[PDB]
Parts: C-alpha cells; structure tokens; sequence
C-alpha cells in the first residue's frame, strides 16, 4: 500500500493510533513518521490525506520546546513558517508537543496532544 513520490514511499495508515505507537509502527516497518521538506512534498501529503488527520513527524525537541523532525531532517523554522495552520502551533492546554497534517492547504499543521489517537503518514527512502 506504499505510495511512491520523489525518491521515498509513503504509508498512509488505516488504523489510528497515538503519536509514539504511530512512530514505533514506522520503525518497525523500516522508515519514521514523514518528514515535510518542500512545498511539493506537503501538497502531495496533504491532497492523499483526503480532509482527513494524519500524525507527521513533528514533535517537540530541547528546554525551548522547538519543533523537531522525528527522522532528525533539521527543522527549518523560516522554512516551514507557510506550512503550518495561522495560529498555529498555538499550545492548547500546554499540551501539544506533537504535530499533525489537519486542514487540506499548504497551511495544514497542527499541534496536539501526543496521546491522541490518528491515522499516520510513514516516510521511507527508497535506496536504488
Ligand atoms: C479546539 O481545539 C482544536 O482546534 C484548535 C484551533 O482552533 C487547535 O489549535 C487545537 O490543537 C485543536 N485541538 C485538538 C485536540 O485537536
Ligand atoms: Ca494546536
């Protein structure tokens, strides 16, 4: 079920599950929740998430609480300015230390809760 675009596959999961168990299904699987690296690769994201939610590899890094890619892509901060939902990453509750694919724009990301229960997107490399 793996979708193929620039040089990686992509799962798009059928079942949901929390951000960590959603991870650790990546990995087990050969590959981590997906990195979002371009303006091409988070259209060709969110457009097969269909409007629906799907965990990325977002999540929190450091005392500062920066954003972070899980497959260790350096986050670029002015970069990925464009790709995340205006308002966000607002925090809510002071919980929200992990991110997600929400709205169908380049503005797509959220951040929520860790425990959270969604559907998730795995990147991995295709080595020729
Ligand atoms: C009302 O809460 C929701 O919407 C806000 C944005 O208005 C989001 O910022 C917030 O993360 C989201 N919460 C969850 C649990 O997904
Ligand atoms: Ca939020």
């Amino acid at each position: 079920g793996w979708k193929y675009f620039k040089g990686n596959f992509y799962y798009f999961s059928l079942i949901p599950k929390t951000w960590y168990s959603a991870e650790q299904f990546c990995v087990s699987r050969n590959s981590h929740l997906t990195s979002v690296t371009s303006e091409s690769e988070q259209e060709f994201l969110y457009k097969t998430a269909g409007g629906l939610i799907y965990w990325i590899g977002l999540t929190k890094a450091g005392m500062e609480g920066d954003w972070s890619w899980v497959d260790d892509t350096p986050f670029n901060k002015v970069q990925s300015a464009r790709f995340w939902i205006p308002g966000e990453p607002n925090n809510a509750g002071n919980n929200e230390h992990c991110g997600n694919i929400k709205a169908p724009s380049l503005q797509a990301w959220n951040d929520a809760p860790c425990d959270i229960t969604f559907l998730f997107i795995c990147k991995r490399p295709y080595v020729p």
